[PDB]
């Protein structure tokens, strides 16, 4: 990875926080960078976690992953700098940008996140925490996949309600589990950023899940959408889609995007 000088480097505004250090926008020497910290102290598996995300990150180059530009590992504290997603997390930009998108940008939004979900299950990365949170939007409305590293444990145990049932009932994260986080990305995405299965508790998801019941169809979402998010949420893993099929399907109904005023019943 790229070493950075600090005197490149200037932190301008945090834009996002933790125990252990902040992330910032600032400018590296001029181009606007994000900038995550770590603050003095730190131990050893925060060291090889903070460096390891880099390190993924480095081994990447593909137009849906966030961008490396380099790491301050030989001044304190360190930090990680990558390109600047002005829009900032898919999730509350939805949110904050309700109805503001047409359809067929919406599936444009999801069609990046599956190229870039194919890259990494082709480059034989696991994604385990694939949600909306944790896709990032640039100014001409790409979703780049952040949030890497191998950090992280399941809620009660990562979300339950973004995890594949087998992820939650014996711990086998595998692309195909991505593929279920992704059908619920999608339904994120096309109702700008709904809770997925609103108040239901945890273990009334995964009884529902386990009796057969899926998240209904989103308002105004075309059917082709509906039926391949449902796919996605197949229980039987080699039923559901590859990346691969995901991207092909949504790049021929983005390509014909009259296919998509065919509407499911809401
Ligand atoms: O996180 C970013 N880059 C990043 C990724 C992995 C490791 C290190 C870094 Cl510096 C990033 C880039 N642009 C934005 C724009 C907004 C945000 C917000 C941070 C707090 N929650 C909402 C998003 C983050 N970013």
């Amino acid at each position: 990875t790229t070493e950075i000088h600090p005197s490149c480097v200037t932190r301008q505004k945090v834009i996002g926080a933790g125990e252990f250090g902040e992330v910032y926008k600032g400018m590296l020497k001029e181009v606007p960078v994000a900038i995550k910290t770590l603050k003095a102290g730190y131990t050893e598996k925060q060291r090889v976690d903070f460096l390891g995300e880099a390190g993924i990150m480095g081994q990447f180059s593909h137009h849906n992953i966030i961008r490396l530009e380099g790491v301050i590992s030989k001044y304190k504290p360190m930090m990680i700098i990558t390109e600047y997603m002005e829009n900032g997390a898919l999730d509350k930009f939805l949110r904050e940008k309700d109805g503001e998108f047409s359809v067929l940008q919406l599936v444009g939004m999801l069609r990046g996140i599956a190229a870039g979900m194919k890259y990494l299950a082709n480059m034989n990365y696991v994604h385990r925490d694939l949600a909306a949170r944790n896709i990032l939007v640039n100014s001409n409305l790409v979703c780049k996949v952040s949030d890497f590293g191998l950090s992280r444990v399941l809620e009660d145990d990562i979300p339950i309600r973004w995890t594949a049932p087998e992820a939650i009932s014996y711990r086998k994260f595998t692309s195909a589990s991505d593929v279920w986080s992704f059908g619920i990305v999608m339904w994120e995405v096309m109702t700008y950023g709904e809770r997925p299965y609103w108040e239901l508790s945890n273990h009334e998801v995964m009884k529902a899940i386990n009796d057969g019941f899926r998240l209904p169809t989103p308002m105004d979402c075309p059917s082709a959408i509906y039926q391949l998010m449902m796919q996605c949420w197949q229980q039987e893993r080699a039923r559901r889609p590859k990346f691969a099929d995901i991207v092909s399907i949504l790049d021929k109904l983005i390509r014909a995007p009259d296919s998509l005023k065919t509407l499911a019943d809401f």
